[PDB]
């Protein structure tokens, strides 16, 4: 509304220092204040569909009691590059829970695709995010193919104002049972890949969760949070970055930037 046109010039002189496209979309849960920018464009999800991945197989948990228990057996070919947790695994096989956790904290993609697998891949996953009211959401590929970030490609995308309304949905709304939700909240508060993102703008006194999501190509990265400031309402935030060439290389500098501006547009400071 009136935060929204506050911010454009900064987040315009960010996004052209930074030579590609920045997508914010920041709620205040408590005023139900926005600060939008290119909130309604796509962005490639990279990782961060990990997260909607984990909250999905907690959706499926709440239906079939011991799921999360099930151990689950994989071969050196599931070990897709950036599998720190799951190759330390291969030996022995893992549960459903280990699996959404290295996913979410440690954004493990052979523990991804492995759980894709058990939602009924992409199109299972995006089933989901429909069933919460998330028109926008689509998970099209797997690890490593979903990160291609082809400028134009709807494949694997979402936008910034989808993502902080689904994210609201599953860690604040009713989306899920409050086990699943405060375990989907817990998931998320334990990440360990972003700490130079959405974190880096969240004072240390100010509980966090989020989920980072990098391509590798076209500058495209990204990061969600619920943020719990103290003494006021949970804000719910999602920045997403991309470039115009393949070889552009992606900032963790700049989202940190641009949490900065959407809180700082929200006022919470
Ligand atoms: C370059 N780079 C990072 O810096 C951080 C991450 C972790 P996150 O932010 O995604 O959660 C990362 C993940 C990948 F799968 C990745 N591949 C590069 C080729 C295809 C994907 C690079 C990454």
């Amino acid at each position: 509304h009136m935060l929204t046109n506050l911010v454009a010039e900064p987040f315009a002189k960010l996004e052209q220092d930074f030579g590609g496209s920045i997508g914010v979309y920041a709620m205040d849960t408590g005023s139900g204040a926005t600060v939008s920018y290119r909130a309604e464009e796509r962005f490639p999800l990279c990782s961060s569909f990990k997260g909607f991945l984990a909250a999905a197989v907690l959706a499926r948990s709440q239906q079939q009691a011991g799921l999360l228990d099930t151990p689950i057996r994989y071969g050196k070919n599931a070990l897709v590059p950036w599998s720190p947790i799951s190759e330390k695994y291969l030996t022995t096989g893992m549960t459903v829970a280990e699996l959404s956790a290295a996913a979410v904290q440690y954004s493990d993609n052979a523990a991804a695709n492995l759980l894709l697998k058990e939602l009924g891949g992409p199109a299972g996953l995006t089933a989901f995010m429909r069933s919460i009211g998330d028109t926008t959401f689509r998970l099209d590929r797997w690890e490593l193919e979903l990160n291609s970030a082809i400028p134009g490609d709807a494949r694997d995308t979402s936008s910034p104002r989808a993502v902080t309304e689904s994210l609201q949905k599953l860690t604040l709304g009713s989306a899920l049972a409050a086990p699943q939700r405060q375990q989907f909240v817990d998931w998320l508060k334990g990440n360990t890949t972003g700490n130079h993102r959405i974190r880096a703008a969240v004072p240390a006194d100010w509980a966090v969760g989020d989920k980072t999501g990098t391509c590798g190509v076209y500058g495209t990265a990204n990061d969600y949070a619920v943020v719990w400031p103290t003494g006021r309402a949970p804000i719910v935030l999602a920045v997403y970055t991309r470039a115009p060439n393949k070889d552009d290389k992606h900032s963790e500098a700049v989202i940190a930037a641009a949490a900065r501006l959407a809180l700082e547009g929200l006022g919470v400071n």
